[PDB]
């Protein structure tokens, strides 16, 4: 079997991608942010405490003839944005893009934090990074792709995030139409939970190429490219007025500015952000101050490659017996 669904940014800056995600029966149609750093499907649902829900899709199980309550079991999750949520576990049939599980744990909500309520354009989340991090108790339970797999014609899924369009997500084929020349594919470690893998370095702009391997995440649920202070300081300095700002929370630079690309190894190819992927807009409404969108890593204890990075590219979640990831340039 494949699947194949369309992802679409929530809003102008491409904070975060939604895509449609099918539960239930009849079908309830809830728009999930896809996260390869986090392996919970967790869904807003007539269960979330009344006054944390504003204007998100809810789940309501009992409306499902193929719900059933998954005895016993709870989830609390906190992600790296100091955002967190929790609540009960469903199993009932979830479908993305025409491929459909069975027996899916789809994590009820109960609780969410104030950041998640006042999104109204995200129904909750759904993990693709390793089982092995999902945080069901006392049963651990497995992500959509885990459960699909055995079931896909091929074990891969692709992302293709668009920069202020909408993209893909692939279940079981690559999408030879979708990248140009070949895909560079590259190790993963398993042993955080993550699609973890090494970068072989990074330019600036037209500069040279430094080779120097970059530990780090690829992670669709991560707005921004997170790298170690030292590359990203050498990013801003090619940019005039650039500067990294304590009040703000990171590096800011003149919205007068036009940007220079960001080039990251795979291997020996390469991929390029254009500099225009940098810019995610004035700090509040109406500053000439504009928030960059390469940031330091140091203190998060990880590198991330978020979607700032991997929309630049066609990427490959291998998740054959050794996991690998695959980028092209597209």
């Amino acid at each position: 079997s494949t699947g194949s669904a369309t992802t679409t940014p929530i809003d102008s800056l491409d904070d975060a991608y939604i895509t449609p995600v099918q539960i239930g029966t009849p079908a309830q149609t809830l728009n999930l942010d896809f996260d390869t750093g986090s392996s919970d499907l967790w869904v807003f649902s007539s269960e979330t405490t009344a006054s944390e829900v504003d204007g998100q899709t809810i789940y309501t199980p009992s409306k499902s003839t193929t719900a059933k309550l998954l005895s016993g079991a709870t989830w609390s999750i906190s992600y790296g944005d100091g955002s967190s949520s929790s609540g009960d576990v469903y199993t009932d049939t979830v479908s993305v893009g025409g491929l459909t599980v069975t027996g899916q744990a789809v994590e009820s909500a109960k609780k969410v934090s104030s950041s998640f309520t006042e999104d109204s354009t995200i129904d909750g989340l759904l993990g693709l990074a390793f089982s092995t991090l999902n945080t069901v108790s006392p049963t651990q339970q497995k992500t959509f792709f885990d459960n699909a797999k055995a079931s896909l014609d091929s074990p891969v899924f692709t992302a293709d995030l668009g920069y202020h369009a909408p993209g893909t997500y692939n279940f079981g084929f690559i999408d030879t139409t979708a990248y140009t020349g070949s895909i560079t594919y590259t190790a993963v470690s398993t042993k955080q939970g993550f699609w973890e893998w090494t970068s072989t370095g990074y330019a600036v702009g037209s500069g040279t190429f430094k080779s120097t391997s970059i530990d780090g995440i690829a992670d669709t649920g991560t707005t921004l490219l997170y790298l170690p202070a030292t590359v990203v300081s050498a990013y801003w300095a090619q940019v005039s007025g650039a500067k990294s700002s304590s009040s703000v929370g990171g590096y800011v630079f003149p919205c007068s500015a036009t940007l220079p690309s960001f080039t990251f190894g795979v291997g020996s190819a390469r991929i390029v952000i254009p500099g225009d992927y940098i810019d995610f807009g004035p700090i509040s409404t109406g500053s000439s101050s504009c928030f960059g969108g390469i940031q330091s890593s140091a203190g998060i204890g990880i590198n991330i490659f978020g979607d700032v990075a991997l929309k630049a590219a066609f990427v490959v979640f291998n998740g054959a017996t050794t996991p690998t990831l695959g980028f092209a340039s597209k």
